């Protein structure tokens, strides 16, 4: 039994309210299941994908701000933004546990309705792959229906990635970074650089001296590990919902998702492990 | 690098698209922060609550189908929907971990833009409270500025709660349940009932005979516990973000949320703990 | 400011206490770090493995009891026990986030104290692997140093796995299970395809079998998730170095990730 | 040198002795849950002492890294309530009786941490008179500054207007909320760019406190579903007494300050 407290605002007709702020007429009218007749499991499928897109939208928002901080040598602010980015990635990774309550026989009841639609065609996800530095320009042909989107990806292809922004940062602080990281063709995905090995060994072996750099390396390594966790959980959900069936978007499915899982964002950070003392 | 596989569809201009299926133009233009100049932390804020509203939207949809299964005595199917249900609640509780990177000085550059806006005004939240049985008609009067959703809250206010559908299910199976659960003024929140004590002791003490009922008992305790934890984590974030300031919605804040934490949805379930044996 | 209630027992001078009951003296004296001087990270290292061994111990206990309920056609009870088993795998998966605060320059301070010791020689771990059906008789050799434990492991190798007991349950219920030495891995069987297809295609008749099939998919998935977090933790801390146990490291762990406990469960998704 | 030998797994894995006759299936969950928790509480103490030693030395980045691991331990501790909640009250009733008066209220390590964090209650030492040398370990943590008091000493070296009280004093008393720290915390939260170090430390302690309150709450919610409103084996009222610890605050001034910032 809880009594309405005095002082709670109740005439709200000419004022800003929660659904108005949050644009919830528009937000909560965006779920349009297409099964005929309605499948109970369709609503889950939509919500799960939409909550992920909202988190990915926020993750983009925070990564951009982390890059701006790095550029300005604002390390504590960068790392704070990065901690929120890791929490976002963690929420993403945690929501697979809802979709694990979707069995393949439930799925076959509406998989049909989706046609060729696939997360492979997520503009926001591809933006983030590109921003972390996994720059594949084949992936621009996917967005040929969409000139504005393909054009916002081109801007990210054309700019240094998160990692390349860290290398530039390191350069400004007298670490032995090649001049090529100051200007080069950024559309070309970072190639593993053996000469960065002694740089990262020197960081991790004077953590007293290179406390900021060592902090940032461990952040980046956290970011990558969490994104790979996201990919693995997605891929395990695939295995349990469609098995080894080809995807809606035309790919081989599990084997195609496995090829991303093999790839590495920040290669010299992990390579340094065989030699660090 | 990963090479684009040969069989990928790239020409989708006349077919159902991911973005059109998920109505992404619409969804990702619902974020309209009001700070001037722009505040970095406002988008976290809107997105935290928006993803919560989407989860709460999925939660009312599973809750409903759980009731329909209860009504039809479809118990395995009911428990399967409650398991999805508890996972939604479990994400809703886990996302608190993101907002806990919002400090009070951050929050202070935009809390003003909100005016009176408060999750206290969340229609879906209240729809679920009322559905789990916390039916307070004083809540209808906070929605008078919106007759349509006021009307939706009355439809649920007037139907049996989830708990009350459970008691009805027990009734159909020969358990010793009072006749009022058959027909009563469903708009009065359930009062704790001492006659249900021997019912639940019987279930918990003979789990081989009453396994279905027993497993559903534990589902509802799970559901209540997960919702308490959402409440508690929301309250703990209130304390770290605004301390003991009054809420934007007019309440005294933490103290006001503390009184909801004190409430219990399924009281005879927890009360039985005091007297239960020994499984036979 | 919290006052002690009158009523609270404060003279335990001769009674059963928390610590006497839990044997906390013997649990809490079991952390024996070898660094000279002490390395602050060694304690993490030790406790992380030990909580995990305690959880592996609880999982072996729960899984045997799921098998017993299964032998007995006690399906609700079997799933209740698979529910706790899942939660125990879930703690095992979660605690990886602590050891992920260990950096490689930290670890190089005491890695060498450890000699050849490795979770590869975790007896409880391997007990679980054999239980879930990943039986490799070559594993017995690594415990020849410990014949009580070696022989106990051999007893699990020669009994039906959790998966084999499910299939045998299905047989007692009129499922077209083949009439067909448990120490060999279970070879995948395309004649089980239609058995699984029938289960998933009429959930209202085979709701019990359907539930359990889904409980085993969950367990396998949670287990793979464990292997993956351990493996990603391996890449962050030793990269591609050879393991202390003498293996290739991440490579040898990847070969385990590619393995499947319940092949025909996953296989049936292509035809359902 | 083996895994099993390195980790003392013979004494570790024979420390589980259920007392129920005939043995109860659920007794092993029960034992393991409290034992894993104890091993985590042992790590948590090992880390927070280290973090105090870093603060004493003005080593902020090292202190923050150990507080990062410490939150992760608190996190496993809170998460594990999910296994224990598969135990139903009728299952518990099968072995509750073997337990006598034993209670987590007698956890030495829990109490060590309560006292480090600075909820010092000298009343507690009595519970432990049966173990006189563990009672004296406790008294050593009652006599030293808390983690919070060491933070306030840190601020004082660095030019914050911290009272003279906190330079030395009778640490055996719970810290008593102090209004004069308010302008202190306001300066810090209002000039993050100046006091980024202090600001981030302030936010870490708020994270430790919240997570510890979350452990308390999930423990309390478990006690409800398992024994409900019954008295505890240790002799308290049970839920009501635990609810009294939940209303306690470790670091009042950090939460008090939300009232006036910005
Ligand atoms: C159980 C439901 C799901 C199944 C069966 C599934 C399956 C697949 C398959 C087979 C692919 C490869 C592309 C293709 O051929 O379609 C794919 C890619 C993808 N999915 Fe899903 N997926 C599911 C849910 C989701 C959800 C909820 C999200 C969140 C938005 C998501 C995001 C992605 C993304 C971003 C890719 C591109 C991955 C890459 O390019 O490496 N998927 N998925
Ligand atoms: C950090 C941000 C938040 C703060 C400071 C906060 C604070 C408050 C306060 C002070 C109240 C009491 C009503 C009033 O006077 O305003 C309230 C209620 C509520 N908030 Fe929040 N809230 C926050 C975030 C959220 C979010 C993200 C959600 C998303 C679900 C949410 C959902 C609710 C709900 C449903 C209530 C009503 C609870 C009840 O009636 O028992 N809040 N909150
Ligand atoms: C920094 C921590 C760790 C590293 C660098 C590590 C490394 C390794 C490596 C390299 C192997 C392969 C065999 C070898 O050559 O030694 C292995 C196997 C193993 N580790 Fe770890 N491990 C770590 C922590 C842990 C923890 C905390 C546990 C918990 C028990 C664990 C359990 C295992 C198990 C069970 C195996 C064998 C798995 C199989 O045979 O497929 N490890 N580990
Ligand atoms: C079914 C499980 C449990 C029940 C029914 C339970 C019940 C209680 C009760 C009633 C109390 C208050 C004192 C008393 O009368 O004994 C208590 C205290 C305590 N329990 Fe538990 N408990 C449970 C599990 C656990 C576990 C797994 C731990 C892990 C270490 C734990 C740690 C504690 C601690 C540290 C206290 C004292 C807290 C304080 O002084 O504020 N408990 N428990
Ligand atoms: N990277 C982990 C642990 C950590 C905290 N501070 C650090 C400083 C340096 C290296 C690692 C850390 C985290 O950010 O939570
Ligand atoms: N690509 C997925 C389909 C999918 C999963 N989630 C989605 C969300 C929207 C559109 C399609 C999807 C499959 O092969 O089945
Ligand atoms: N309620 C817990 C444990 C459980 C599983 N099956 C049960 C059957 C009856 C009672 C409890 C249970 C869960 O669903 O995880
Ligand atoms: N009640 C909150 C305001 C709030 C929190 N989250 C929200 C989401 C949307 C609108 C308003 C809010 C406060 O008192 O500060
Ligand atoms: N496998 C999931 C979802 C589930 C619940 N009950 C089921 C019955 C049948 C199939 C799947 C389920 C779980 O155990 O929570
Ligand atoms: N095998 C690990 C060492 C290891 C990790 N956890 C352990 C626990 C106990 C003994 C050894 C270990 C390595 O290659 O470095
Ligand atoms: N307290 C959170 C958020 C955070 C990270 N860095 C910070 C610096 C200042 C204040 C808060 C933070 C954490 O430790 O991750
Ligand atoms: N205090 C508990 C008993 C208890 C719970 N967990 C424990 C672990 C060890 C010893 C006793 C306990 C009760 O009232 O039932």
């Amino acid at each position: 039994l809880r009594d309405l407290e005095p002082g709670i605002h109740t005439d709200l007709e000419g004022r800003l309210t929660y659904g108005g702020y949050l644009r919830l007429d528009q937000l909560l009218s965006a779920q349009q299941p297409l099964s005929e007749p309605a499948h109970h499991d369709e609503m889950l499928f939509i919500i799960q994908a939409q909550t992920s897109e909202l988190w990915l939208k926020l993750l983009a928002h925070e990564l951009r701000a982390a890059i701006v901080h790095l550029q300005r040598d604002e390390v504590w602010q960068c790392r704070k933004v990065l901690a929120r980015s890791k929490q976002v990635l963690r929420q993403l990774t945690e929501q697979w546990s809802v979709l694990e309550t979707l069995t393949p026989s439930e799925y076959m009841g509406f998989r049909d309705v989706l046609g060729p639609s696939s997360g492979f065609q997520s503009l926001q996800y591809r933006y983030i792959e590109f921003l972390l530095g996994n720059k594949n320009p084949q992936m621009l042909q996917v967005f040929a229906y969409d000139p504005a989107g393909q054009a916002r990806l081109r801007e990210v292809l054309e700019a240094p990635s998160l990692y390349e922004e860290f290398l530039r940062y390191l350069a400004r602080f007298g670490h032995a970074i090649p001049q090529q990281y100051q200007a080069r063709d950024w559309t070309a995905a970072h190639v593993a650089d053996d000469t960065l090995r002694p740089v990262f060994e020197r960081i991790y072996e004077n953590t007293d001296r290179y406390w900021r750099e060592y902090s940032l390396c461990e952040d980046l390594v956290d970011v990558e590990t969490q994104f790979q966790l996201w990919r693995f959980r997605h891929m395990r959900t695939v295995m349990r919902v469609i098995g080894f069936k080809r995807g809606t978007g035309g790919s081989s499915g599990v084997g195609f998702l496995q090829q991303a899982l093999a790839l590495t964002f920040f290669p010299e950070l992990f390579d340094v492990r065989t030699s660090v003392g």
